[PDB]
């Protein structure tokens, strides 16, 4: 038992890290197979990060202008070219320890592990969640960009999230692995903020459940609601509505347990109406709404990758 | 920005899992140079393992008992050992993964990764502390014992923790490398139990400087205290006492934002006597003990490892 924030091994994706240092400027690469993938400011400097244009910028490259390291050892840049907003530098030699690896593009609520890197050499791996504001509360310093967010089933990386900036709240902002934006923000400096966010319910309602499979039930109680019902006290409270298509998913972890989703969401109203009363959950005094069904599952059962 | 439960990058641990089969109990192993140590109760049945005698239980043991799979590899085990509470299997075969690595004992108070691990294949990778009650707040299910506990430094990994079992509250004991148990625990079916707990004061106190650093200081208050008065209080709310080492460790993180650590003192006290007032810290309704003031200054400066 337990459950904590637990994020995939991350030695498939370490494999991948390298360093791509253009002028001034350096940031982290992903190596799969003969090309380098990067955010594409990297052809910037402290003023072309005001208002650029990358097309013009990057006519005005050379491939040695990129200096790509692959630990303590440098790779030839023989082609180089822009796909939105990252940009792809192919280079002369072909990543032995390159994964099966899709590149996947997630939801808001889906939740996926970081690997922060800098100088392309991992510093640290955690979990995060895709808010519907389509930012991420992560951790990142100066020189992280390029970092990756990535899934892994069985021994195929997914990857979902290049790292590119953070907003003036302080969480973060990037591109799936075709350089497309998450959310409405471009890799320039304006005045981009995030807006308004909610609490991922069916989360909340997930996490309930681990809750319960680890011993915490004294939230629960007798009363039931309609799911009209509950989504009218879900909007009071800014959690988004939860639909039949989240009950249906919830299903495994309702059979398990024996409670009733909606019984689970009389339970979710009465937390948010009255508040939880000085006791915990999961060892949290909050509403926890990072972790999905499918990790409760995952953590609650004990899948591994090969 | 940003503050996340971090986790070391866990590559160089991967390369070292394997399974470990005896009979019908299947665990996990550490596979370094040519030794795989896993926990000595792999020798033991379900009914070994009410009251067993290992020395008794190892030399009835052939070589040929032990199955030791690295991946889809077979490693011929050659001789066998017991140290404490681990097994160390001799096999043909150096781990040619095997890192730069340190059998080290952490402290109570003392941070570290875990990787899960199932039928010697990585699941999840989390950060936790060693409770000053000698257990760990983990996530293991069956089958997750072999499962180790490290930090990494730049490139040397520092093993810590073997996984062995649960305690009736749900939480998690197990041993250092050398196979001692960390606190008063045996690997036996008792009615052994965890024994009372206590905050780690100092990492509460590192925790408050990196929400500084990120900007949360609605706790700050202009008062001050003393080292004395500051513990009178701590004893009230079952908190350690802090030293005159654990003010100067705070030291770095006392300068960087200019605020003394007598004055967090008083801030903790507030805290402490007053509750949160349905406020949060980094996204927390409580005060967090589980970071140590090195994870704070790591991740809020940007430290890597090769
Ligand atoms: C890339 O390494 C960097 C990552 C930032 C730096 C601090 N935390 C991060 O996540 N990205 C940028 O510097 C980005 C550049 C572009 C606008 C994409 C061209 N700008 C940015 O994030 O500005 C906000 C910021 C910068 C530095 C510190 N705090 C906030
Ligand atoms: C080893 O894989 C296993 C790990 C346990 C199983 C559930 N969570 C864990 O951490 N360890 C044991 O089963 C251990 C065996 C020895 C007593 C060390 C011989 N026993 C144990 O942990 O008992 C408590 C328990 C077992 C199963 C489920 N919940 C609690």
């Amino acid at each position: 038992s337990g459950f904590r924030k637990m994020a995939f091994p991350s030695g498939k994706v370490e494999g991948c890290m390298v360093q791509v240092t253009c002028g001034t400027t350096t940031l982290n690469g992903l190596w799969l197979d003969d090309v380098v993938y990067c955010p594409r400011h990297v052809i910037c400097t402290s003023e072309d990060m005001l208002n650029p244009n990358y097309e013009d910028l990057l006519i005005r490259k050379s491939n040695h202008n990129f200096l790509v390291q692959a630990g303590n050892v440098q790779l030839r840049v023989i082609g180089h070219s822009m796909q939105n907003c990252v940009l792809k530098l192919k280079v002369d030699t072909a990543n032995p320890k390159t994964p099966k690896y899709k590149f996947v593009r997630i939801q808001p609520g889906q939740t996926f592990s970081v690997l922060a890197c800098y100088n392309g050499s991992p510093s640290g791996v955690y979990q995060c969640a895709m808010r519907p504001n389509f930012t991420i509360k992560g951790s990142f310093l100066n020189g992280s960009c390029g970092s990756v967010g990535f899934n892994i089933d069985y021994d195929c990386v997914s990857f979902c999230y290049m790292h590119h900036m953070e907003l003036p709240t302080g969480v973060h902002a990037g591109t799936d692995l075709e350089g497309n934006f998450y959310g409405p923000f471009v890799d320039r400096q304006t005045a981009q903020a995030a807006g308004t966010d909610t609490t991922i319910t069916v989360n909340v309602l997930a996490w309930l459940y681990a809750a319960v499979i680890n011993g915490d039930r004294w939230f629960l109680n007798r009363f039931t609601t309609t799911l009209n019902d509950f989504n009218l006290v879900a909007m009071k409270y800014n959690y988004e509505p939860l639909t039949q298509d989240h009950v249906d998913i919830l299903g495994p972890l309702s059979a398990q347990t024996g409670i009733a989703v909606l019984d689970m969401c009389a339970s979710l109203k009465e937390l948010l109406q009255n508040g939880m009363n000085g006791r915990t959950i999961l060892g949290s005094a909050l509403l926890e709404d990072e972790f999905t069904p499918f990790d409760v599952v995952r953590q609650c059962s004990g899948v591994t990758f090969q």
